[PDB]
């Protein structure tokens, strides 16, 4: 048997939260886990904006064939828009390709593969703590991956000097994962003059950045949200964003994703390019249709993207509304616990600073779910459940 | 600087020649190389069944949230019961588990990362010719791709015997890759003798089969067409199944697959799926829904089934009569030699026999697009293209 030699593979860390979830049978559970947008209804609904595209869509489509391998053309070309300017160097001078990918998960393990297969790169750095998943895309492509110090748990911010010392042997040709904005899981991002101060260190060093957006406009605003990311595309020569929709525009389950590839000219990119395509053709062959054509019609048409901009500025203020109730809510229901560095975070996710095992309690005499390393989504609080979680918090406190 | 001293990538034997067709500005050109069905018309149509499912679900979807990493429950069921059949043991036993797959390409790359990172497996036997992106596919996961024989040139059919004593090379613990029907490129089948000679021979042997099934229903049927597979099943404990609704659902931009995983028990079966969706999370994270909801809309309505599996009969039958329609045209227009074979090929492609030299002058100066190996698509010929297309052949005899 060809089987029998398998071991099992342990649950996801957030997944596996969710098929708990679901068999939970008691009344009045809170899902704090896996990151969707709900709204204030408990429910995470589809966009207005995506709701016309996908009318649009079913009206004009004539044929299902093929993409090419590198998926929509004015999907890649508003990427790169949203991602670097709409009149940015990069884009005027031709140096930026961009692959439709299924997902940010698939922007990343198409560059993992890229990068395992055509150049040395043998390493990848990634923040301790980081999103779960990042060790096992870059893993998979036979990538060492290495932890660089981020979180300040005491003082819950950047702990700016462990993260320049711990990173002190990141060799020239080693890859530094950077997340965009809104930090997965702790909220906290570098402030633009530490942005600058990591890009010039990345230069004199010989790091190769890979940048992971997957929350572009959760945290100040579109525009604001890649600050980073273009004072580093200032700077390099050369460097790779994975970037997702899933997010920003609800379409978690149809994978709308991009990764862009930099590059010292257009002769380079367009040659390092044609093995990035290689490298999803024999993956997934080409990228699904339906996701990036919403995507595509909606930054397109100004009247759609105005809607959407205003949808995603509505999601944005309810998560900082939640913010600001949560910490209120638990002095109401008197912790003693200091909770507001909550409203300095940014995004989606807080590290509530809860150990596994008040997590554990939560989760088995509260029903509340929240990620076994205290990371809490912000975006599952809602007016009414508010109450019921706070008192299920200050009760493991 | 880390991209370089990147090599440019050769272009896809198969994509990179839709790319020359697109940019071809000749007004004739005549496209027979990517596997995609043309109607009458000439056109890449979108089935009925699917424009209905595709508004069903535009007025009922009330959520984009993440599917499952194994993807749409229903999907998986339906999947297994067109593959095994209604009241398979297989399915009753709990034998097997499928998951949602980008594509069947997807659905290959899932397997081989599965084999590769789980099991002893290091050698794929795939019959020459196949598909070309099969050795780039398994290749890319670290597997070794052996080759065993298939087609006799000289009498255009099945070498039974040659195919036989190359696979005696492939040793126990080996995956022998199997197209389930109409096989690419040759068009030529097993018969269910030679399937039940080869499934005995596997047994025996102690090969791991995988059955590559990407058009059920083009050869005779959907029941007859999976009647090797089931011949396979009723024997051995494992096989794995990458199956492809690309082609008999005209969905191929959606990108939707499975990959069906069979163990000798529920136990086995469920503890070898664990490391499957590891592999899954690892590199997309979650399959696309649009696609695979389209499908399970389909199959679990009644009258949108009978709509599509007559849309499927249809499109069977039109190939047919090209097959008929195109031997007879090559006649009148003057070959001297015999395309009778033509006729007893299955599925959309036909090996035509043509030399690359005589291939690539069809393209430069006739702008007839073909592969390099001299297969062409049946399903691109219509009425209205017959005759020149027939003439551009003759020409070059
Ligand atoms: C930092 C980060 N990268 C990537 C992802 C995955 O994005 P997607 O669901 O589009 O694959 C997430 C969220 O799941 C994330 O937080
Ligand atoms: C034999 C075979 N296997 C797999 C595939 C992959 O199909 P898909 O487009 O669903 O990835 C194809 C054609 O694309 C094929 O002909």
């Amino acid at each position: 048997g060809t089987f029998e030699n398998i071991t099992a593979a342990p649950a996801d860390p957030i997944l596996g939260l969710a098929d708990l979830f679901r068999a939970d049978e008691r009344p009045g559970k809170i899902n704090l886990g896996i990151g969707v947008y709900f709204d204030e209804t408990g429910k995470i609904p589809v966009l207005t904006s995506v709701k016309k595209a996908e009318q649009y869509l079913l009206e004009n489509e004539t044929t299902k064939t093929y993409l090419g391998i590198d998926g929509i053309p004015e999907f890649g070309r508003c990427t790169q828009e949203l991602l670097f300017g709409k009149g940015s160097a990069l884009i005027n001078d031709k140096r930026a390709r961009t692959a439709q990918t299924p997902g940010g998960t698939g922007a990343l393990r198409v560059a993992a593969d890229f990068l395992a297969k055509n150049t040395s790169v043998k390493r990848v750095w990634v923040s301790n703590p980081s999103w779960p998943n990042h060790k096992s895309v870059f893993n998979s492509a036979g990538l060492e991956v290495r932890e660089y110090a981020y979180y300040d748990a005491e003082n819950h911010t950047l702990d700016f000097d462990a993260l320049i010392n711990s990173l002190n042997e990141a060799q020239a040709g080693d890859v530094v994962l950077f997340h965009g904005c809104c930090h997965n899981p702790t909220g906290i991002d570098p402030t633009l003059e530490q942005w600058q101060t990591l890009a010039q260190l990345s230069v004199e060093k010989g790091w190769l950045p890979l940048f992971d957006f997957a929350y572009q406009g959760f945290a100040r605003g579109l525009e604001e949200d890649a600050e980073g990311l273009r004072a580093f595309a200032a700077m390099h020569k050369e460097l790779i964003v994975a970037s997702s929709y899933s997010k920003n525009f609800g379409l978690y389950n149809e994978r709308v994703g991009a990764c862009t590839l930099v590059a010292a000219d257009s002769e380079t990119v367009d040659r390092a390019f044609s093995q990035m395509k290689a490298a999803i053709r024999a993956n997934y062959s080409n990228p699904p249709a339906h996701g990036a054509s919403v995507v595509a019609t909606i930054l397109s048409n100004d009247a759609l993207r105005a809607i959407w901009e205003q949808e995603l500025t509505d999601m944005r203020q309810r998560i900082q509304r939640m913010r600001q109730l949560f910490v209120n809510t638990l002095q109401e229901k008197g912790a003693n616990r200091d909770f507001s560095f909550i409203i300095k975070q940014n995004g989606m996710f807080s590290f509530s600073g809860l150990t596994k095992e008040q997590v554990l309690r939560l989760r088995e005499e509260f029903g509340v779910y929240a990620v076994a390393s205290g990371r809490v989504n912000v975006a599952g609080m809602t007016p009414d459940n508010m109450a019921p979680l706070c008192e299920a918090i200050v009760a493991v406190l």
